[PDB]
């Protein structure tokens, strides 16, 4: 840093850790007892005075407030999972219908979970609906029922992409590339489980002939159709001619919509690029808030689950009993997540295409104000987008950038990716745009651009 | 069957059906749209016709109602989760408050967890407290971070055990036993998955010897204490063995709490054997009715979490940074399930050890009287409990005998592990030995015995 830099980092550090002081002192006096890898969020030891996540203690529509009473303009919105902003009213009033109705309990079979299935039907075109307890239960089981369904191990995924925390997706490219075995991502992961994993680059044509040359042999490509990291690359070419290759290898297609399910619209990214994936995985919106990870798709896969259908009257039995695989879960088809999800199905069932035109429209017009700004002031800093989910990509320091947004009341949690919610009202839009401009100005009078 | 027994059988199943046609009808309508493994629950040919699971709509206390209405005394007890009951009033409570407080969100870090791994540090000896979304997402950070604060790869579990569905630990020991791999549990579970597990007979002392020999080259021993699918077996002097052995080579024993987590005592396992593990999951119960998985242990294997603890104002740092691992999760520490779960630990400390005593004195009372009974009437069957976990052993046919414990109105799902709750009446006892003994006077009727 130069001095007229050190100076404003000085400055700058001393008025962020006095407003947020209580969520310092919350993550140092908890720190230990409570292990938490969020709590090395942007670490770095000349500025480690300000490395803290943000503490929450209220939290309602585009709003949340921290322990030290500050109040945010929340452009993180639960990673994605508050499509409807905080404590939407017929979200809060599941919650309250389930103290006053002798809610079943886990154990027995849902009454509420055929109605859910039957809506993510009705939304989504899959075929069959299966329910368990995260985004990253729900990848574990997809990959599975693939390699069940065709017998095959090897999986194809691409570089950059997010997929949960199983083990098996938890790998960075070979050295060589190509069709060889991934590296373990972290200390931890045993090379055993990369050896079915084969990592490549997203949107390089020779990523589809490989796949393409590696046919029968693929059980499946697991493909997040957009990656939240890269919301601008929409590659539908690339996502067409990865649908032809797999049907024709019979290898799945598994597209992992934990983010763009119920997202870019009701269908998500398969009604989108009008690609339909033989195994879908959604997550974070459609729990309504309560943790939820789903795996759907075709029958000729998620027969794996239950051995396929039969009736009652008849000679039928399971007849794809041999390839039925391992799956369970205390948690599964919880009697609250069910009526959650029934909620926010009944609810975007009844508002229809308008929400999401309203609601991709906001996050347009707030992504061409700040590049028009961007570009009118000489910033090298660009917005990307997809839908409503959206990102900053620049040169300037990341870290530093985010810490000022936070700073002046727009919370952007560690990992960047950023929501808008139904919820965000014209004035919390040009607030948002406000903070940016101020922090480029600010920077700028910091000797940081 | 003869005569006798295939009559008796068709007037069982006509008069199951009758009692239960809609929990059969809803399960025949949304069986292909709701694919659910449990739907294959004690599936034969000929008796296809009662094959389906029981439908729950209302539940209070000891009970539960089937969407038929018939009233059942639960002792599925959410697969073991609810200790209490279903909704005891600290709970709602809990629930009530949620919808009159504006949460916090998603998002930000909870300002909560920490009085949660506080207290759950006073109740088991733990050092720090992580928190997951399931038990099956603790089992598989649990291997993680001893894999990574081992630099090993290795690892036993036993069989019999289970530990949830990541499929790292789905599998059968190697037909030739041993320090040799285990091999899938089912179709879609790769081989590679299991070339760093290895599979022993749990109390057997050879076992212990495998493992000696093993020497350094294990990073854990991952022991369920008492298997649920064995509850007489509490194996004292095995685990005190097996805790020497793996502390003299570095190895992690993880022990899998996440059913005796909070049943047996309020320390668990760890408590009831004064054995103190590296690692432990918790679950189930810990949840307060939320889904919940939870990772606790020494430093030394937590600390690959977040690299370890530090401190405010000096030069600190992240110490075994070389060794954190990868971990994630978007519903972890989520604000309800952390105030749920600070409700049941605030209980069970105010409660007290009496609490304990009086659950395992009356689960123990229901054994005694059971197998009192199964002795007098020279019938072969014998309950074996730990704690309030208690099971039914037989070499009647289980399946039938289960489908008239269900008829009779006392609610065994088709895993057949069952609780008694600190919410089991005078009452409720003296029906389920009722139901047992009717079950068998009909079942000797009927030419079963
Ligand atoms: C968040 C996410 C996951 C993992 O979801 P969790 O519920 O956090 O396990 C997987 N895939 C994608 C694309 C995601 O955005
Ligand atoms: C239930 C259970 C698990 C898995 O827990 P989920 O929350 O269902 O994933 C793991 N280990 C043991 C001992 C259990 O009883």
């Amino acid at each position: 840093y130069t001095p007229q830099q050190r100076q404003y980092l000085e400055s700058f550090i001393e008025k962020y850790v006095d407003k947020t002081k209580g969520s310092k002192q919350y993550t140092d006096e908890t720190r230990f007892a409570h292990a938490n890898n969020r709590n090395l969020s942007s670490f770095r030891s000349y500025w480690k005075e300000m490395v803290y996540p943000i503490i929450a203690e209220r939290s309602d529509g585009s709003r949340m407030w921290d322990i030290d009473g500050n109040e945010y303009i929340d452009i993180t919105m639960g990673f994605g999972v508050n499509l409807f902003g905080h404590h939407p009213s017929f979200i809060t009033q599941t919650v309250v219908d389930s103290t006053h109705s002798a809610l079943p309990p886990l154990g027995p079979m849902s009454n509420v979970a055929g109605e859910v299935a039957d809506r993510i039907r009705a939304c989504t075109g899959v075929e069959r609906v299966a329910f368990y307890n995260s985004g990253t239960e729900a990848v574990m089981v997809a990959l599975r029922l693939a390699r069940a369904a065709t017998g095959r191990t090897k999986v194809v995924v691409f570089a950059g992409s997010y997929h949960g925390t199983f083990d098996g997706v938890l790998g960075v490219a070979n050295t060589k590339g190509g069709a060889e075995p991934a590296n373990p991502l972290a200390p931890g992961i045993p090379q055993s489980f990369m050896n079915d994993l084969i990592i490549l680059h997203y949107n390089h044509p020779d990523s589809l002939d490989v796949i393409r040359n590696l046919g029968n042999e693929l059980a499946a490509v697991l493909v997040e159709p957009v990656q939240s990291r890269r919301p601008d690359l929409q590659p539908e070419s690339f996502l067409k001619e990865l649908r032809a290759i797999t049907q024709q290898s019979g290898t799945a297609l598994i597209m992992d919509e934990i983010i763009t399910g119920f997202r870019i619209g009701l269908g998500g990214a398969q009604e989108w690029f009008d690609i339909q994936a033989d195994l879908v995985t959604y997550g974070k919106i459609i729990g309504g808030g309560q943790p939820l990870g789903i795996v759907a798709g075709k029958a000729e896969f998620m027969n794996t689950i239950d051995g396929g259908t039969w009736q009652y009257g008849d000679d039928s039995y399971p007849t794809d009993e041999a390839k039925r695989t391992f799956v369970a879960g205390t948690f599964n088809t919880h009697p609250l997540t069910m009526r959650m999800s029934l909620a926010v199905l009944r609810y975007l069932q009844a508002e229809g295409e308008t929400l999401y035109e309203r609601l991709n429209q906001k996050t347009t017009y707030l992504v061409d104000q700040l590049n028009s700004y961007f570009e009118q002031s000489q910033v090298p800093i660009r917005m990307v987008q997809f839908g409503s989910l959206f990102r900053f990509v620049s040169s300037v320091d990341n870290d530093l950038f985010f810490y000022h947004l936070n700073y002046k009341g727009v919370y952007v949690w560690e990992g960047r990716n950023c929501f808008l919610s139904t919820a965000h009202t014209s004035d919390d839009i040009a607030y948002i745009i406000q903070a940016v401009q101020e922090t480029v100005k600010d920077l700028r009078r910091g000797g940081f651009i």
